[PDB]
């Protein structure tokens, strides 16, 4: 996150950080045995941490659990990041507490000028290089449509919304992969790509999850 704060230990409690030896991106835990991650974030051996503020230090709250099966959006196209999302199914259900907590799926899609709040352990700069060991925030609004599409001529597909500042300076980045863009209460994007991060006039952009509430609700009905 570039340009954010430090979001408190356990404030985001629904974040998870995808760890496969160390942190490589992030999720959303959805209900007890679900998390919600990017399509482009798949590896094999992922081991999920919740309950995570320094990913580097335990500190008493977190719950490390491997994942029993992940699934790919059967649509995901990795040159064009198009339904980039992903499902992983815990070994075991998590126990859910005030520090730990699942995020709730959208009933619809949200809006334009809606008020958000992304959140990860990615890259804190645009040039440079520096991965914080603690839970970093950015509230950012949604953009329109059409600023998003200028933004990216002939890359944006429906299932995407660009979220951000056209100005630069604020985004997510690298690391912040697979995590959460919580809205009103619910999970309604998925840190998906950009280019480079808090450039001016390239928003960060960023999988529209309301268009996969059923595929996901299908699945873990199934799974
Ligand atoms: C799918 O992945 C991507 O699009 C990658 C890309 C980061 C590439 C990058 C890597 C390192 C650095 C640096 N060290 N300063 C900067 C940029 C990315 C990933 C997630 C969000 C955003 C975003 N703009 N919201 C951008």
């Amino acid at each position: 996150i570039v340009g954010g704060y430090t979001c408190g230990a356990n404030t985001v409690p629904y974040q998870v950080s995808l760890n496969s030896g160390y942190h490589f991106c992030g999720g959303s835990l959805i209900n007890s045995q679900w998390v919600v991650s990017a399509a482009h974030c798949y590896k094999s051996g992922i081991q999920v941490r919740l309950g995570e503020d320094n990913i580097n230090v335990v500190e008493g709250n977190e719950q490390f659990i491997s994942a029993s099966k992940s699934i790919v959006h059967p649509s995901y196209n990795s040159n064009t990041l198009n339904n980039d999302i992903m499902l992983i199914k815990l070994k075991s259900a998590a126990s859910l507490n005030s520090r730990v907590a699942s995020i709730s799926l959208p009933t619809s899609c949200a809006s334009a000028g809606t008020q958000c709040l992304i959140s990860g352990w990615g890259n804190t700069k645009s040039s440079g290089t520096s991965y914080p060991d603690v839970l970093k925030c950015l509230k950012a609004p949604i953009l329109s449509d059409s600023s998003c599409k200028s933004a990216y001529p002939g890359q944006i597909t429906s299932n995407m919304f660009c979220a951000g500042y056209l100005e630069g300076g604020k985004d997510s980045c690298q690391g912040d992969s697979g995590g959460p863009v919580v809205c009103s209460g619910k999970l309604q994007g998925i840190v998906s790509w950009g280019s480079g991060c808090a450039q001016k006039n390239k928003p960060g952009v960023y999988t529209k999850v309301c268009n996969y509430v059923s595929w996901i609700k299908q699945t873990i009905a199934s799974n």
